[PDB]
């Protein structure tokens, strides 16, 4: 006779506000807690003798009986750069796509941790049932395919978690969004949306990556000897269209970078590229070649490119380095590295190499802009609202276009790190700090 029901919610970011990158949001539905996002930050202009940074997770170590799943948006650096060092502070079972997992798996390995996980492949017809709450997923378009969406299931309404998104129309298979289940989620009602707010100050829609492509093969025709390409491992798409491009231009395509080589082998045994006979080379191989017959694709050791870049413009690179007339391409900015770039494109400089201009028609993102934030904001129609993922003015950008789509403008949330959102069925509140910060990794 009588159905459960939920009564308090919490809401609490412990990393990627007040910053670009290293998402993961506590989401408490009564005495049941999830981890949303796992990710890692690359260390900031101003440390030194740190690799990356994660959040801390005292917090959810206090109260870690009760966390019932990590959920993984995606793969990328962003979202699961800390799912190692949480896995070794706590255990609960982690959820994620099919490529999510696979490189989880990986980075347990090249870590040699060998505690045993209890991992959960998820698609978006996946419903994983607790005790207060069912949690569902939906495909989102990023630059790394098999990304999902999270809803979580109330009896208030949905709390969904976008992860890291944007929309394009030329992005199709293992990208493509799911643009009815969201609809339906929408419909349904979302009590609270968790929203990216990385490129929210910028209007319009990302260039589709078809035009960019076609621009890439533009600038890339016009090199006459080397070209690098700087990008993140896991930008997928990227890759894709420089192998593409390459295989145009007669050129052979090399991987400097161990995150590169890892990340390439396990989607590629996995299924996720088109890559042509003879096209990849090894990057010992590449000093046999023509300087006009070379794309190196260079992403950092740890992932980070602008540092592998830098170290190539300065020739203290171990295994490549930046010669007078090669040519870059720069397919990576936020607030916490826009002084390495500066200093590194100075370097190039230099070094007598050539950065291709960027097009003053092109804006490159894996992460919608206002357009794209707004046809999120539509679809779902949330009651209550927090905009992550970005710093303090991304935040309000974001918090703009909701109010702008009608969502009540006092239940937006701006929050910071440590802050706890809560709501117990009649006020949505904003009234308590849990412990929150970065931890520096060596």
């Amino acid at each position: 006779l009588i159905k459960k029901k939920n009564k308090d919610i919490r809401i609490i970011p412990l990393g990627g506000v007040g910053e670009i990158a290293k998402n993961m949001y506590i989401v408490e539905v009564d005495d049941e807690m999830f981890m949303l996002d796992a990710g890692l930050m690359f260390p900031e202009d101003e440390m030194l003798g740190v690799d990356i940074v994660i959040p801390d997770i005292q917090y959810v170590i206090e109260n870690k009986e009760r966390l019932k799943g990590i959920f993984l948006t995606a793969g990328h650096e962003h979202a699961i750069g800390a799912v190692s060092y949480v896995l070794e502070q706590i255990d609960a079972p982690v959820y994620g796509s099919k490529l999510t997992i696979a490189l989880v798996k990986e980075a347990m390995k090249a870590r040699n941790i060998k505690k045993k996980v209890r991992y959960y492949t998820v698609n978006h017809d996946s419903i994983m049932r607790f005790k207060n709450v069912n949690v569902s997923f939906f495909n989102t378009t990023h630059s790394i395919p098999d990304s999902l969406g999270v809803c979580i299931h109330t009896s208030y309404g949905s709390i969904v978690y976008t992860g890291e998104f944007k929309f394009d129309q030329s992005l199709h298979g293992h990208y493509a969004p799911d643009l009815k289940r969201m609809a339906e989620i929408g419909d349904e009602g979302v009590f609270a949306l968790i929203s990216d707010s990385t490129e929210a100050e910028k209007p319009g829609y990302n260039t589709p990556e078809n035009i960019i492509e076609h621009h890439m093969y533009d600038a890339f025709a016009k090199v006459k000897g080397r070209l690098i390409v700087s990008c993140y491992a896991s930008n997928f798409v990227r890759i894709q269209q420089v192998l593409n491009i390459a295989s145009q231009l007669n050129r052979k395509v090399s991987f400097l970078g161990r995150s590169l080589e890892s990340s390439f082998n396990i989607a590629r045994k996995m299924g996720y590229f088109d890559i042509p006979k003879d096209l990849l080379i090894p990057i010992n191989e590449v000093e046999n070649y023509p300087k006009n017959e070379v794309i190196i694709i260079a992403t950092g050791m740890q992932g980070e490119p602008v540092e592998a870049l830098s170290q190539m413009a300065r020739k203290k690179h171990k295994i490549m380095n930046i010669e007078e007339g090669d040519s870059i391409f720069l397919a990576i900015a936020s607030a916490n590295m826009e002084v390495i770039i500066a200093d590194t494109l100075n370097e190039l400089v230099r070094a007598g190499a050539h950065i291709i201009p960027n097009n003053k028609k092109i804006h490159a993102s894996s992460h919608g802009c206002m357009e794209e934030l707004k046809m999120m904001l539509n679809i779902m129609k949330p009651e209550y609202f927090v905009p992550v993922q970005g710093e303090f003015k991304m935040q309000i950008a974001h918090a703009k276009l909701a109010a702008e789509t009608g969502v009540a403008p006092e239940k937006i949330f701006l929050v910071e790190k440590g802050d706890v959102i809560s709501y117990n069925g009649k006020d949505m509140i904003l009234n308590e700090k849990v412990q929150s910060g970065n931890i520096l990794i060596d």
